[PDB]
This record gives C-alpha cells, structure tokens and sequence, in this order.
C-alpha cells in the first residue's frame, strides 16, 4: 500500500488535500490524516480547530467502515510525538507553527478544489463534462441515469448510477483514471469505482 499524508484545513467547512510524505508538510495549525493502509493515525496540530478534527475523525470512521477491520483508526496529539506516526511518516523534525500553514479563514474562500463531472453517452457518444466545483458540489446533482466522477481533493471517485447506460458503465472507471492525468493531478491518486446504492462510506462522507 502507499502510505498518503492528507492535510485537512478550514473554518466554515473543511477541505482535504494530499501533501508530501513528510515532516515538513505538517503545521501546528491543521489537522493530518497519514493513511498507511491497514495503519490510519489523525496527527491534531497543537492548534487545530474543532472542525478541522471533527471532519478528520469523520474521514478516519468512513476508511475504517469501508476497509472492514483491515484498517485501525487512532488520533495523536502533536505533543504526543507519536512515534509510530513518525515511523510511517518516515521522517521527525521541527514542526510548522500554525502561523506558517496560513490562515484557515482564507482556505475557506481561496481552497475549494473538489471538482463534480458527469459521464453520459444518452446523446450516442461519451460526453464528459464538469457539472460544479468547491462548495457547489452538491449530492442532489448526482443522476441514477449517468456516472459522475468526484474528486474530492484527495480521491477520484467513479460513481455508477444505478440506471447507466451499458457504455457509461463499461467506460466509467477509465474516463475517472483519465481525469486524473488531464487535471494534471499526483499519477498515484487514488480512484475508486463505486456502484449507488452502495455504503460508499467515504464517497458518501465528502457531502456532510
Ligand atoms: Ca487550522
Ligand atoms: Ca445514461
Ligand atoms: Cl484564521
Ligand atoms: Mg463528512
């Protein structure tokens, strides 16, 4: 498994990014999710925000629900210095203050980088579209009639409506996995093909 380190920020609502998988991604300030797989460890900044753990600990219970005990969930304090966070991290050093990981306000306004598209070949050929971006990505756009592709900030997602066409649902996967290249995002972003009615527990944690 690759081990991720998330990066969780905000006042009003909270958004998610992956960071490198470093000490020196880390600040005071924030929230961190390092997910090594069947190891996930919430890493509290010495001044993070009560939303800012609050929606880390959600993220933390959707990947235990979906990984099915495979994964184990834990949350350190950052003067904990835990030292198996530090281990999986693969680094230790001194740690940003919340000062130098900027202004949780401004990432509010500034950082809203979850992206909603629909896959839908209804007019005889694949057309794949953005339908919204940042805080307008809504679970009432989602169409039983088509796929929809989300990129959370830290995932793609491929979620196959239950009445898609034979092509969207051949298709869906590929065009979420092409998404990743074109929007120039980190080659090893996860995607994942889920199927609606499904628990889909992190897909499903993105929109509360
Ligand atoms: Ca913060
Ligand atoms: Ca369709
Ligand atoms: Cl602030
Ligand atoms: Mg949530």
């Amino acid at each position: 498994y690759r081990t991720r380190l998330l990066h969780l920020k905000g006042k009003k609502h909270i958004r998610v990014h992956e960071v490198p998988k470093t000490y020196k991604s880390l600040n005071s300030g924030d929230v961190f999710v390092l997910d090594a797989g069947k190891t996930v460890i919430q890493w509290n900044g010495a001044k993070a925000g009560l939303l800012e753990k609050v929606k880390a600990a959600e993220l933390l219970q959707a990947i235990e629900g979906e990984r099915e005990g495979i994964a184990s969930g834990r949350v350190v304090a950052e003067a904990d210095n835990d030292t198996e966070f530090f281990t999986l991290l693969g680094d230790k050093g001194p740690i940003a203050d919340a000062a130098a990981g900027g202004s949780d306000l401004e990432a509010d306004k500034k950082d809203q980088p979850a992206v909603l598209l629909r896959l839908s070949d209804a007019s005889g050929k694949f057309e794949f579209t953005e339908v919204a971006r940042g805080l307008k990505v809504k679970r009432n756009l989602l169409d039983s009639n088509d796929v929809f592709v989300l990129y959370t900030g830290a995932e793609v997602f491929a979620w196959v409506g239950k009445h898609a066409s034979v092509g969207e649902k051949k298709k869906a996967l590929s065009f979420a996995q092409e998404y990743v290249q074109k929007a120039g995002l980190p080659i090893h972003t996860p995607v994942a093909r889920i199927l609606e009615g499904g628990e889909n527990e992190v897909f499903e944690d993105f929109f509360d």
